[PDB]
């Protein structure tokens, strides 16, 4: 499909975010690449107005699913390939157990050769010490499961997963995330049969960066279908 050959190599990446979480407002920029024929992607975020408000993991999820490595026998599932370049309006609500939520609405496209995420995130009913304002949680993530399935009547998709962030304590942190996705143009979309993508990240620092920031590098395979 047109969409699915924009990914056949490496794709340089900008993730631009405007947030508000309990009137504390701030941005990021992010930079990297992905490769989609290895499900593979590296990002590089600073907080451009001082120090970040949350912590650096709870944005993960929200930082283009579209690098997903779908297997040659699922391409007919691809939505998020299948929309470019005009691309698509990704909605999330995460619901951090105990605490706030953040809803997400990012728009996801191609701006010539580069593949962009601009985001708006709003944050409400955040507890003041809970995990999320009192900075409780650790600077490193886990491996999930992303649910996917069918919007027809959007001619979209919808995905449902639980992102497990570890609390400093041992414990942990649930977001539950709910997410719809509808597509910008008017090009064909590919409505997938439900099935997952398996994610694993690895949040690391940059040693000469002095500015508030988070290097991931991330892989996501899709599944759930045999052969
Ligand atoms: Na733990």
């Amino acid at each position: 499909g047109k969409g699915e050959e924009l990914f056949t190599g490496v794709v340089p990446i900008l993730v631009e975010l405007d947030g508000d979480v309990n009137g504390h407002k701030f941005s990021v920029s992010g930079e990297g690449e992905g490769d989609a024929t290895y499900g593979k992607l590296t990002l590089k975020f600073i907080c451009t107005t001082g120090k970040l408000p949350v912590p650096w993991p709870t944005l993960v999820t929200t930082f283009v699913q579209c690098f997903s490595r779908y297997p040659d026998h699922m391409k007919r599932h691809d939505f998020f390939k299948s929309a470019m370049p005009e691309g698509y309006v990704q909605e999330r609500t995460i619901s951090f157990k105990d605490d706030g939520n953040y809803k997400t609405r990012a728009e996801v496209k191609f701006e010539g050769d580069t593949l962009v995420n601009r985001i708006e995130l709003k944050g409400i009913d955040f507890k003041e010490d809970g995990n999320i304002l009192g900075h409780k949680l650790e600077y490193n993530y886990n491996s999930h499961n992303v649910y996917i399935t069918a919007d027809k009547q959007k001619n979209g998709i919808k995905a449902n997963f639980k992102i497990r962030h570890n609390i400093e304590d041992g414990s942990v942190q649930l977001a539950d995330h709910y997410q719809q996705n509808t597509p910008i143009g008017d090009g064909p979309v590919l409505l997938p049969d439900n099935h997952y993508l398996s994610t694993q990240s690895a949040l690391s620092k940059d040693p000469n960066e002095k500015r508030d920031h988070m290097v991931l590098l991330h892989f996501v395979t899709a599944a759930g279908i045999t052969h």
